């Protein structure tokens, strides 16, 4: 019994952090075999992040202008080249930690945990989700950049995402470890907002099974609805639509609780409505949007 | 800016997780140096966990009884004795991935971070605290017996919780790592029931800096309140007393937001008299009181491990 946010084990992750430093610039690489994965804002001063010709700014830089650190030894640079958002610097030195890994893009919607990282050093490790508006609600400091996001499946670390940049609301923005952002986001300084965001329906309606899984059934109802009704309901409350593909995803859950994915949406539609007078659901007064029907699988029978 | 309940890095406890098998029991180990750790309940089967003399229980088995497993290799139990509801199983190989570490019993209120492990097997890491009650509102399955909680300073590991059992209504009990439980508890098939919880008190006003710090000032107001009226409202809604401690440890917190501590604590007076109004704090719309004042400055400054 419990239910928690629960971030994956950071270790595999943590012996892959070395410390980047172009110039001025300090931010954090991620260290597989004998290549260093980092923003290529790294090669960027403040005055550059305006309208930066990185192509121009990274013909200019030779491998000794890229000091990399794995603790206290550094390593040596032989190569450099840039694959989007992402600058890979080769070095002479293949990471002896380097864990089994892949590099995966994640839809909206789906969770990971974030090994945050100043200097090179993992300071924190936390649980988050991919945003409808593509942002991730982070906690990230100035020198976060380059910290990643990952899941990790028997054994296999699968690197999602990568830090960028924080917007104007507090939130993150970042790339895949091919370098490509997730969102209409650019790695400028210009004025970039945020979309506005909507709840991963989804995601609640996985949390409300945890919540039965683990005994509390007291926002149930004796109804359903159709997947069209429902939808125009959810839009009302900022809730991303639910899709055919959402109600197959939930299936198990449903299997397993006795409970129609329909009928767990009428019950959603209730909750919207009257709000939880008082009461929680899995110690919160909020409907949970971060963990998916594949995490609550995971984490409660 | 970003405000998460986050974990301390688990690499270094992760390099110590390993299998204990006795008999039809499997439960995690911590293995420091040539010394396995966990849980006395292990040597427990059908009428060991009823009428259970561990001691008595414990001189019966062998070294070759409890199978120790890290990773894919078996680990040769060469001695075993019991501190409190621990068990120590000494065996042939030291742990080279052993930290620097020490064991730390902690108070009610403070926080830790829980690497759960499966059969040896390190699968989450949450951060939790320590409830006033002795309980820790934690996420277990079977087989996370032996599962252990940790803080990090500099390069040292401080553990200070070790996993043994779920109460009725869902919350855990277990023991720091010299086999003394937190509450209480009893490592046994008995009537166990955690006592009534109370809020953290100096947690939520931390929490409530942090939410300052992170811009949300609306719960701010121009009054003020003695520690001896704020203790009387406290009283009333099952929150911890706040002492002068409290208040100390607080003070850098009030320097950086200008907002004295008893300022602060009218704030969360008025909070707990008219509630949140249908507004949140940090995303949240309950009192948040699992971030202790040292948490919220470590997130809000950038200390690294
Ligand atoms: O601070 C940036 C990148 C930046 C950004 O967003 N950073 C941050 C990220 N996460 C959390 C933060 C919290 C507080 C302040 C900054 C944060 C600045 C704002 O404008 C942009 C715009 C786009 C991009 Cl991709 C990047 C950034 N620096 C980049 C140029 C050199 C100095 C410097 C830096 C030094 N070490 N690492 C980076």
């Amino acid at each position: 019994s419990g239910f928690r946010k629960m971030a994956f084990p950071s270790g595999k992750v943590e012996g892959c952090m070395v410390q980047v430093t172009c110039g001025t610039t300090t931010l954090n690489g991620l260290w597989l075999d004998d290549v260093v994965y980092c923003p290529r804002h790294v090669i960027c001063t403040s005055e550059d992040m305006l309208n930066p010709n990185y192509e121009d700014l990274l013909i200019r830089k030779s491998n000794h202008n890229f000091l990399v650190q794995a603790g206290n030894v550094q390593l040596r640079v032989i190569g450099h080249s840039m694959q989007n958002c992402v600058l890979k610097l080769k070095v002479d030195t293949a990471n002896p930690k380097t864990p089994k890994y892949k590099f995966v893009r994640i839809q909206p919607g789906q969770t990971f945990s974030v090994l945050a990282c100043y200097n090179g050093s993992p300071s924190g490790v936390y649980q988050c989700a991919m945003r409808p508006n593509f942002t991730i609600k982070g906690s990230f400091l100035n020198g976060s950049c380059g910290s990643v996001g990952f899941n990790i499946d028997y054994d296999c670390v699968s690197f999602c995402y990568m830090h960028h940049m924080e917007l104007p609301t507090g939130v993150h923005a970042g790339t895949d470890l091919e370098g490509n952002f997730y969102g209409p986001f650019v790695d400028r300084q210009t004025a970039q907002a945020a979309g506005t965001d909507t709840t991963i329906t989804v995601n609640v309606l996985a949390w409300l099974y945890a919540a039965v899984i683990n005994g509390d059934r007291w926002f149930l109802n004796r109804f359903t609805t159709t997947l069209n009704d429902f939808n125009l309901v959810a839009m009302k409350y900022n809730y991303e639509p639910l899709t055919q593909d959402h109600v197959d995803i939930l299936g198990p859950l449903s299997a397993q609780t006795g409970i129609a994915v329909l009928d767990m949406c009428a019950s959603l539609k209730e909750l919207l409505q009257n709000g939880m007078n008082g009461r929680t659901i899995l110690g919160s007064a909020l409907l949970e949007d971060e963990f998916t029907p594949f995490d609550v699988v995971r984490q409660c029978s």
